[PDB]
Order: structure tokens, then sequence, then C-alpha cells
């Protein structure tokens, strides 16, 4: 509907995460232009090209298509530059990245918070994995914070739909790639399926045992391990070859030994026996409520 969210009626308030090939802003809804107006939030391309908008008409879709409490919601379309253009519009969710939040409020983070959020991230992804939808960027700056009670899955740029036939979608275009968050089997073949996002969750959940301590962050951690010398490809080499003989991120500080050891499920090199995303939200609710009280 290109009258839903009509161009001249979008207000902005508020610059808040740009990129090589996206931004988001805050801005105002406001129809009746009295100064009222839900907020929300609004992704947009940054160094636009054909194959660029056919990919985001795909995440719009797949955003479009999800309705659930830990995956941010979808608002609608606006078709700006008079109709020539694709602003994607959601919910405005006020606390920003949990990258951020875990360093900006500590405050206000405990281990049973902790374990709320992760739990919350595991029931997003199982959710995506009903869609047969593959993220592919499941990291702490990806995931938002509604508020303290509350972080929904944030972004959806990389997202792929898996072959109806394939369990593991085989990337060809490789672009922007977070490889300290990829399993091995991504860095060295490509592919990526449900238990390569299972890998990705098992370094989430060291970033948020680590709080975001910017010497503990995973490619702080694995550049120490591989020596901050290198550059270059030869920076993949090495962390391809660590992984591939067991090579692992350390417990973070202050980290339960059996939060640690749900990671080190993730990071398993033999994809079929990774956990999967069910497992993971039963165990870690379990562990919630087998605490006293
Ligand atoms: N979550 C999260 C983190 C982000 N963010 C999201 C809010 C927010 N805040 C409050 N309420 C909200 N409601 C909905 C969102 C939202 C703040 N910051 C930063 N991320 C953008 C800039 C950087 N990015 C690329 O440069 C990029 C790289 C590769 N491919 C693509 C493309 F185009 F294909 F998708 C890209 F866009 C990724 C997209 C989303």
């Amino acid at each position: 509907d290109p009258t839903q969210f009509e161009e001249r009626h979008l207000k902005f308030l508020q610059q808040l995460g740009k990129g090589n090939f996206g931004s988001v802003e805050m801005c105002r809804y406001d129809p009746l232009q009295d100064n009222t107006g839900e907020v929300v939030a609004v992704k947009k391309l940054q160094h636009s090209t054909e194959e660029h908008l056919r990919d985001f008409e795909r995440e719009i879709e797949i955003l479009k298509s999800l309705q659930h409490d830990n995956i941010v919601k979808y608002k609608g379309v606006c078709y700006s530059a008079g109709r020539r253009n694709l602003k994607l519009i959601m919910e405005y969710l006020p606390y920003g990245s949990l990258r951020d939040y875990l360093q900006k409020h500590k405050e206000r983070i405990d281990h049973i918070k902790l374990l709320q959020y992760t739990s919350q991230i595991c029931k997003g992804m199982e959710y995506l994995g009903t869609k047969r939808y593959i993220h592919r960027d499941l990291a702490t700056r990806n995931i938002l914070v509604e508020n303290e009670n509350r972080v929904k899955i944030g972004d959806f740029g990389l997202t792929k739909v898996l072959p109806q036939d394939k369990e593991y979608y085989k990337v060809k275009e490789p672009g922007e790639s977070p490889i300290f968050w990829y399993a091995p089997e991504s860095l060295t073949e490509s592919k990526f399926s449900v238990a390569s996002d299972v890998w990705s969750f098992g370094v989430v959940l060291y970033e948020l045992f680590t709080y975001i301590e910017k010497s503990k962050s995973p490619p702080a951690e694995f550049m120490r391990m591989i020596g901050n010398d290198k550059q270059g490809q030869m920076i993949v080499f090495h962390l391809i070859e660590l992984l591939k003989n067991n090579g692992r991120l350390p417990r973070p500080d202050g980290c339960p030994d059996e939060i640690y050891m749900i990671m080190t499920e993730c990071w398993n090199n033999n994809v079929n026996q990774r956990p999967s995303f069910r497992d993971l939200a039963l165990r870690v609710d379990q562990i919630r409520d087998n605490m006293a009280g």
C-alpha cells in the first residue's frame, strides 16, 4: 500500500544507525500535521544499486511475513522520491541495539536478565526456522532492546530463504561478511543453515556475558589469538585453521560453566550435532526455572 506511509507525512526525529549499505532513522508519522503521530524506525539503503534494491525488496517481504514478540514489528513501506524509491517502516524500539545497551546500561543488567534475553533471542530464531529463513547475521548489534524486559531481532538484511529441497543456502555473491560470527562451513564452503545460525547464536551468548568489554569482543579476542599483526586474507586463513582444530573464544569473566557449555555445544564443527533453537530455549528456560523462587 503506497498510501499507508506517504513521504510528506514522515518527519525526521533522529539518526539511529548507518553502515556502508543501509541506514535507520527515527521518524514521526504525522498525517494530521498536529504535532502528534506514532514514532517509527525507517530503514533505507545506502549506495543503492539495482541488485541491492532487489535484495531490499526481498528483505521487506521477509520482515512482513514475520509476526513474533521477539521480532521487530513490520509496519509498512514508504515509496518515496515520488514512488521511485523504497523505504522500510518498522516499530521504534527505544533502547537501541543490545550491543550498545549492554555497554550503556550495565546498571540494570544481571545474569537473570542475560538469560531472559538469551531465551527471547532463541524463540525469535525458532520462529524464523519455521519459515525456513536463515538469518546469517545474528549478533548483539542486530538485536534491539524494547525495554529492560524484552529484546527483538532487529535487522534481516542478510536473511535468506532455504531452497525447497535443501537444508542449506550456498551464497554465491558474498559481500560484507561478519567472519568472526561465521560457522566454519560458512567460511570454507559459503554454506548457511539453521545450524550456522546456531553457531552464530553461540557467539551472541558469548557477547552477552562479556558485557561487551571492548577488549573481549569476538573480533578483538580472535585477533589476539590469530595475531594482531596479521592483515588481509591471512586473517581468514588463520581463523579457519583455528576453528577447524577446536580453537574457541574463551569463557568470559564471571560466566557460569553451564552457560559456557551451551556456547561450546553451539560451536560444534559437526553441523548436525549442534543443538536446535528449540533445545536451547528449553534448556535456558529450565535453568531460569530451576532457580529458587
Ligand atoms: N538491529 C540492528 C542494527 C541497525 N539498527 C537498527 C536500529 C533501530 N533502532 C530502533 N528501533 C528500530 N526498529 C527497527 C530498527 C530499529 C538502530 N540501528 C544498524 N543496521 C543498519 C545500518 C547498518 N547496516 C548496513 O550497512 C548493511 C550491510 C549489508 N547489507 C545491508 C542491506 F541493505 F542489504 F540490508 C545493510 F543495510 C545494517 C542496517 C540496523
